[PDB]
């Protein structure tokens, strides 16, 4: 019958998320640096109700693929975006977040439309598919040079200095940023729409039914429309969305 990759959790009793925990709102260090945030207060529940004991690993999310995929982690969070290529690398968890990727400027430099992106240096989080993003846009092709950086703080850092003129970042860990840091411009056009999940091995899909009707109940009951509203000011989950 089932794959063990359930079986293996149950046995450990524990299940290890590989998150980035410089994410705001998702997976951030709080003032006392504990690790905090919507997925982990989601997965925090799920894990108690489960039984097992929740590890929050932080990793190098360049090396999220590997570290998968050899066991050092059982999945990935911190707004892991589904897009087709993780499709064939990836099983993903039904989505629970909406998201868009857009163009952060400095303010002050009239900075209105992806067009005037054209022949600038756009600073994007590596191995986050923002250059393939950025890639897609018309205007931008082949008249973009794309600096690929290690944490989100390096993105504001070179668009301080002007060591690019954009930076890509996503809309759903930007909320309170972009509400509150208004020496920064948003391009209005988006460049993408997409849908955050939790990232597994391909192979567990037992695992991953027993997360999803763990979500399922946690969406159902208002858990997490309640986590939603804590972090964000709504709910925004979309759980209950069939894919
Ligand atoms: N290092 C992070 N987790 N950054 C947050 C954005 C992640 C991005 N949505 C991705 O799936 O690659």
């Amino acid at each position: 019958i089932e794959d063990p990759s359930w079986s293996k959790v149950q046995v450990k009793s524990a299940l290890v998320i590989g998150v980035s925990d410089f994410v705001p709102i998702l997976s951030f260090r709080n003032e006392k640096n504990e690790i905090v945030g919507y997925d982990i207060d989601i997965f925090t529940e799920l894990c108690r109700r489960l039984g097992i004991h929740p590890i929050f690993y932080p990793i190098q999310w360049a090396q999220k693929e590997i570290l998968l995929n050899t066991g050092v982690i059982d999945c990935i969070a911190s707004g892991f975006s589904v897009t087709e290529e993780r499709k064939q690398h990836y099983r993903m968890c039904t989505p629970y977040l909406q998201n868009a990727k857009i163009v952060v400027t400095l303010a002050g430099r009239g900075y209105q439309t992806l067009a005037q992106l054209q022949n600038r240096t756009i600073a994007v989080e590596a191995d986050t598919a923002g250059d393939e993003a950025l890639l897609n846009v018309e205007a931008l092709k082949d008249h973009v040079i794309i600096k690929a950086m290690a944490t989100i703080d390096q993105l504001y850092e070179a668009l301080d200095s002007g060591t690019c003129d954009a930076i890509v970042v996503d809309l759903i860990y930007s909320l309170d940023t972009l509400d509150k840091n208004p020496q920064y411009s948003i391009i209005n056009e988006a460049i993408s729409t997409e849908y955050y999940t939790f990232a597994f091995r391909q192979a567990d899909a037992s695992l991953v039914a027993k997360i999803e009707s763990v979500l399922a109940e946690m969406n159902e009951d208002e858990t997490i429309p309640n986590f939603s509203r804590k972090w964000f000011g709504s709910n925004l989950s979309i759980l209950n969305v069939r894919f």
